[PDB]
DNA sequence: CGACGGATCC
DNA sequence: GCTGATGCGC
DNA sequence: GGATCCGTCGGGCGCATCAGC
């Protein structure tokens, strides 16, 4: 069953007009993504803030195209120190953030290049590339430990400002969040353990799934599809990328989009509209 | 005999423009230096990389203004378990390590084209009580740096706690048995240059310039009298000399008993 | 990880 | 410098 | 005996490293 994201809704049902557009995209290799025209799609989307995951590209290797982005001139990049072809995240902002930080506690020694924190006037933005549990779940226990360290990190932000967490959280929360729930409950992304850790994230911090909060019963809405077996053509996918919002930000929430048609990766973009 | 640092030359000998600005500063107490508006000066200088020595501030007590520099958003710190160093970077380093392989004195940041080492070299101490420690530290340091420089071009910056030659301090005759001008320490610095090998960026460009210092004792108004020492260096692999645009001494920036130093590289 | 083969359920 | 093989994780 | 369940298997992608020339 294919899926068509509904039109963009740009006013917080309190009538206010959207003033902030954030796009998040796991690009599956930033240099590949750019050669497949990913940046052309970003220019059309014209977000205020762009968060990317799986850049897999040291900052010295960033294509020049990325420097002719005058609407996204404040750029922050993070790659792991042991694995230059894996992981890596980036945050690009029209306006300069008040503060930027990396990691979830000890990045100066555990240089993982998975998390960026950017503080703006009225909110704190986190973007994350959550560690994959691996084929055959070989890294599932590390993922569970990482999840708990992340929850405690987010909780323990010393800000009174509401939180926006976005990116590839690497779990389809509920059964509606992927096309084959049953044949996947022992696969990375849909174990009981990862689903539980997403559940605890929402409760402990606390946070709301912006998309599901708006479209609580809509099925077949995914953000990832394996390259194999033409899954994307058949919309056999998983919803792995999210905008999760502090409770206070919900009256500001105008919409949470899935940009199903944007190619260039095995994930598609997601976009948030906030009225601030 | 006062000193006016020449203006910044931001063009390489072969005409290529500076692409990399590195600033090193012994802040003599990180919290005090921030209170004395050190971060305001850094925001104006706007380096790509900032190296700090003598931070004397455990990680959990690092002031909050520091995260208010998104232009130096990658921040690395090494505490001694009087010491401590930091390395703040605009771009994400490829790799960052700590120490010299054997006190919170050294951070190593690996970049695309080069490796950056910042060092707070141990002072031989009043009464030379720690000269022997310093001598062992010097040798362990040279040996560690040769390994690094064998894999990539080397930039070494920071407070090396020695005035190499007589021109490098105001009172050479009265200090030939004091920390920072002993025969041993000067020998160690020459061994450092010859063994690795490295070039003294500032002395390479201004070989005949006297009265150029980066440290002055707080006492007896020495900074007002420019009674001081050139203790803070940028040393470079010979391979990088074609990229050298300038090596500056920021005599006027206050907040410490050392002043900042700034390197321009055309990479 | 979706497709596939094989077993099990009423 | 360049290509394609292999390794590894996604 | 159609629907469902469960375990196994082959593999599309990007990037690093290595060999060969
Ligand atoms: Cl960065
Ligand atoms: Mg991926």
């Amino acid at each position: 069953a294919l899926y068509e994201d509904p039109p963009d809704q740009k006013t917080s049902p309190s009538g206010k007009p959207a003033t902030l557009k954030i796009c998040s995209w796991n690009v599956d290799g930033l240099r590949a993504w750019i050669k497949k025209k990913g940046l052309d799609w970003v220019k059309e989307e014209a977000p205020d803030i762009l968060c990317l995951q799986e850049t897999a590209c040291s900052e010295n290797k960033l294509p020049a195209e990325l420097q002719e982005l005058p609407g996204l001139s404040h750029q922050y990049w993070s790659a792991p120190s042991d694995k230059e072809g894996y992981s890596g995240v980036g945050l690009l902002s029209r306006q300069c953030p008040l503060k930027v930080s990396y990691g979830i506690g000890d990045e100066e020694h555990d240089q993982e290049g998975r998390v960026i924190v950017a503080e703006f006037d009225s909110f704190v933005l986190v973007t994350a590339y959550v560690p994959n549990a691996g084929r055959g779940l070989v890294r599932l226990e590390y993922r569970q430990r990482w999840d708990e360290a992340f929850r405690k990190f987010l909780k323990g932000l010393a800000s009174r400002k509401p939180l926006v967490l976005c990116g590839d959280l690497n779990v389809a929360h509920e059964e509606i969040d992927l096309r084959n729930p049953k044949g996947n409950k022992k696969n990375a992304g849909f174990t009981p353990q990862e689903r539980q850790g997403f559940g605890e994230l929402l409760q402990a911090v606390p946070l709301a799934d912006s998309f599901r909060h708006l479209y609580p019963n809509t099925p077949y809405a995914y953000t990832f599809w394996t390259y194999m077996m033409n899954a994307r053509s058949k919309n056999v996918g998983w919803r792995l990328d999210y905008f999760l919002l502090s409770h206070s930000l919900l009256p500001a929430l105008c919409d949470s989009k899935i940009r199903s048609k944007a190619l260039g990766s095995d994930h598609c973009p997601i976009t948030l509209y906030l009225a601030l």
